[PDB]
């Protein structure tokens, strides 16, 4: 996606969770560091069509497979550490504002293929518990998880019931 005036790319982020509660979590490629789904918004995607082509491109499921039970309205933001940064672009990315959805899988886990690009985002994924992602994302992205999760909260764990 193309990174804004002041310095934020537009991007989308993906909860999802199951009957139980857990949501799926996932292990970025090459690391061992882990969060949920996120990518970029091309010029001309709604933040909902953006979503589904993550979905497909790094998930491998169709809206078929899934249901959206909600989704934040405006934008959270989080910064780059300044050690990260890339200055090789014009204008430099600062960090990402994001907009977020909660699906609940409908499908088989069997369904989920994170292998389909010669780029994966992830190497692979498990269910965890709905709470663990806050504790264990990357530090700098801690506040939006926080937010994320307390908004979709009231929503996932009805179902966990
Ligand atoms: N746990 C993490 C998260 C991020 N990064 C680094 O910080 C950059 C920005 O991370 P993020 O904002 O999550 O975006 P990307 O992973 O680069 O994904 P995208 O191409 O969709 O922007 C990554 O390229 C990576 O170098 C990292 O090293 N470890
Ligand atoms: N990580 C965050 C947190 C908040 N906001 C913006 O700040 C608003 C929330 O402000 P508030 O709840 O009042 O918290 P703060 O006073 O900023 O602390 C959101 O709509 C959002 O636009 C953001 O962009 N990124
Ligand atoms: N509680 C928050 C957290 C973040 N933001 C927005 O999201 C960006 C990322 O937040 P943060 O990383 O915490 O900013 P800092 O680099 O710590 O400090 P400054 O932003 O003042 O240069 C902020 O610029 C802000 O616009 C917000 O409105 N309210």
């Amino acid at each position: 996606s193309m990174i804004d005036d002041d310095g934020y790319r537009p991007n989308v982020g993906i909860v999802i969770c199951n009957r139980q509660g857990q949501v799926m979590w996932a292990r970025r490629f090459g690391q061992h560091s882990w969060q949920f789904p996120q990518g970029g918004i091309n010029p001309g995607e709604s933040a909902e069509q953006a979503m589904y082509r993550e979905l497909f491109e790094e998930v491998g499921l169709s809206r078929k497979d899934v249901r959206i039970l909600a989704s934040t309205r405006n934008w959270l933001r989080y910064k780059l550490p300044k050690r990260l940064v890339r200055w090789d672009t014009k204008p430099v990315c600062i960090g990402q504002k994001q907009k977020w959805f909660l699906l609940q899988l409908v499908s088989g886990d069997a369904e989920i293929n994170m292998q389909t690009s010669s780029t994966p985002e992830f190497d692979g994924w498990r269910w965890v518990s709905y709470w663990y992602p806050v504790r264990q994302v990357v530090s700098f992205k801690r506040d939006v998880y926080r937010r994320v999760m307390k908004e979709f909260a009231s929503v996932v764990m009805s179902l966990a019931a």
